[PDB]
């Protein structure tokens, strides 16, 4: 996150980390059992960490559980990021407290001008590199799909809308992939991704969580 300020331990108790060894995506819990990432994030051997504030020093608050399954959305292009969404079933279901909770899923989509909170632990500076260990927040707003399609010509579907500033200075960043956009207390969107981080006219571009519930509600009906 570039531009944003530091969250607070747990205050975004939905928040997860996905580690290989480390820390390389966020994820959403969305339930006991399940979480929601990127597509793009897809690796084996995902332990989810919940709970987490610092990704480097155990805090005390802290959960961490193996995937049993991931499940790529089925139609998922690598090359055009399109339906960049991917869900990832825990062994065992999580502990929910205070400090470790679901994020419900959006019944309707979320228009332009909505305020959102994104957060993560990716880099902080549009150059150069610099990862924080604790989580940072930004809130930002949806944009226009027309701004959205200026921005980024020929590249937006419909399952993706873009949100932060035009202006720069301010946006989710490599690191960030896989984590929520969360807006009026509802799951919106998935960071995905954009033109480097926090360039003018380059807001980021993420994946529009409202086009697949149905999807995403079949599938953890069923495994
Ligand atoms: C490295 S990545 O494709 O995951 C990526 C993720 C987020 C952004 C940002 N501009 N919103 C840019 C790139
Ligand atoms: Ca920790």
């Amino acid at each position: 996150i570039v531009g944003g300020y530091t969250c607070g331990a747990n205050t975004v108790p939905y928040q997860v980390s996905l580690n290989s060894g480390y820390h390389f995506c966020g994820g959403s819990l969305i339930n006991s059992q399940w979480v929601v990432s990127a597509a793009h994030c897809y690796k084996s051997g995902i332990q989810v960490r919940l709970g987490e504030d610092n990704i480097n020093v155990v805090e005390g608050n802290e959960q961490f559980i193996s995937a049993s399954k991931s499940i790529v959305h089925p139609s998922y292009n690598s090359n055009t990021l399109n339906n960049d969404i991917m869900l990832i079933k825990l062994k065992s279901a999580a502990s929910l407290n205070s400090r470790v909770a679901s994020i419900s899923l959006p019944t309707s989509c979320a228009s332009a001008g909505t305020q959102c909170l994104i957060s993560g632990w990716g880099n902080t500076k549009s150059s150069g590199t610099s990862y924080p260990d604790v989580l940072k927040c930004l809130k930002a707003p949806i944009l226009s799909d027309s701004s959205c399609k200026s921005a980024y010509p020929g590249q937006i579907t419909s399952n993706m809308f873009c949100a932060g500033y035009l202006e720069g200075g301010k946006d989710s960043c490599q690191g960030d992939s896989g984590g929520p956009v969360v807006c009026s207390g509802k799951l919106q969107g998935i960071v995905s991704w954009g033109s480097g981080c926090a360039q003018k006219n380059k807001p980021g571009v993420y994946t529009k969580v409202c086009n697949y519930v149905s999807w995403i509600k079949q599938t953890i009906a069923s495994n």
